[PDB]
């Protein structure tokens, strides 16, 4: 209870076994029409077509060059966060800097596994009386398991009225799960999101989010 | 058992209650670089950027005009299919025409509902000893229920080695689930797909797909 159980802090998703990882030729990556002279080229308020489709601008082709603000996953531009111990929800994540509405908070990084491996790892965890799951569905047949290996995003708890959301983006021709702010978040505030249908294994865990509209479940 | 239980055969997804339905300005829709003179403009073999991102070309802007082959959802270009009675998997869908690998087969159409309404409808169905579910997750918080209202796609069974797959496309700025052929399908063959993580409510139903690699479950 002094420190969270050991995990491998990794920078990017790690395929495991028979999980495939797509990658894109420039042919397959869209090109925006921002200009280097725009106020915040490819920025959150811009009309960047790439941004609007949840695509990163690729740096070798973005007409805004080095000023492009649409590479938040690639450059890993995470606001400063600290792991803290909550009351009833185990370990939590909070921000040490102010975050503006819509700003990129983090990527949910971990091991990529299939239905069979995810089932296996859930069975093992139950038999050992484990209630902490880090499984988040990437697409129809791949699951992020931030349990063994992950980054700071793995400590973000569920809340039924959250202050961040997940968004599925395309980066170098593959899906990445991003956390983005639903509103302005003041420094020291806990970063949560609604698990909705995306997280697995939580089953009958009783929600302790403390939100007025709390369903008593972690999404489902 | 003479005919499948009654449903409302609808053409497009119907939001229910508090489910929101996004729509796009042309600002928010990507533009391809095909030419009207290309062999199959925006066709399955083309380098259409819209096609590669699973976006329809919008007809008012596609540089290929009326020759654009990337409007399969909007125009509803479904090969001819017939409902037939299977041995152990209830009602099934089969094609009456040859289908080529990668060709658009159908859209999975139905009522759009949230986690709460989907849970409710599953509880009711169990209490009435119902084993047929038509629930397929659209995105993180919306579910297609092709049960009450749907189209021919609702009769496609699960198979662990299927001949079609789902693809999530964007049409007029919202997600649509499409069925596409994994290989050439000869006329009279049953159209199936692997439910993977996408279908809900099936739980412990034993798979009767008849595939050599059959897991004995409908995806999970
Ligand atoms: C992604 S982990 C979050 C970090 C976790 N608290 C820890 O100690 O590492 C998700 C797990 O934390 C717990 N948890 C997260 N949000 C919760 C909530 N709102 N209410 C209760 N438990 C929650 C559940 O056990 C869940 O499986
Ligand atoms: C989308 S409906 C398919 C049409 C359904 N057979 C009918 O009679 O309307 C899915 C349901 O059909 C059954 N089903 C589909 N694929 C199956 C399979 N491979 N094995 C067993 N039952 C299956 C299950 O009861 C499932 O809930
Ligand atoms: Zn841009
Ligand atoms: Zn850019
Ligand atoms: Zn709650
Ligand atoms: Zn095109
Ligand atoms: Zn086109
Ligand atoms: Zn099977």
């Amino acid at each position: 209870d002094k420190k969270p159980p050991p995990y491998k802090h990794i920078k990017v998703n790690r395929p495991i076994g028979r999980v495939q990882i797509f990658t894109a030729d420039l042919s397959e990556i869209p090109r925006c029409n921002c200009k280097a002279t725009d106020e915040n080229p490819c920025g959150i308020d811009s009309e960047c077509i790439n941004r609007m489709l949840l695509y990163e601008c690729h740096p070798t082709v973005c007409p805004a060059g080095g000023r492009c603000q649409n590479q938040c996953f690639s450059k890993r531009q995470y606001p400063e966060v600290e792991i803290f111990r909550t009351l009833q929800r185990g370990w939590g994540l909070r921000t040490k800097t102010d975050i503006k509405k819509g700003e990129f908070v983090n990527e949910y990084v971990g091991e990529l596994i299939d239905e069979e491996e995810c089932r296996a790892r859930i069975r093992y965890a139950q038999e050992h009386d484990i209630t902490n799951f880090y499984m988040l569905t990437l697409d129809k047949d791949r699951i992020i398991d931030a349990g063994p290996k992950g980054n700071y995003a793995r400590f973000m708890n569920h809340c039924c009225q959250p202050n961040c959301e997940t968004q599925k983006w395309s980066v170098n021709g593959d899906t990445r799960v991003g956390l983005f702010a639903l509103s302005d978040i003041k420094a020291g505030t806990e970063l949560t999101f609604n698990y909705n249908l995306e997280c697995l294994g939580n089953g009958k865990t009783v929600c302790k989010c403390g939100a007025p509209n709390c369903s008593g479940f972690l999404g489902v």
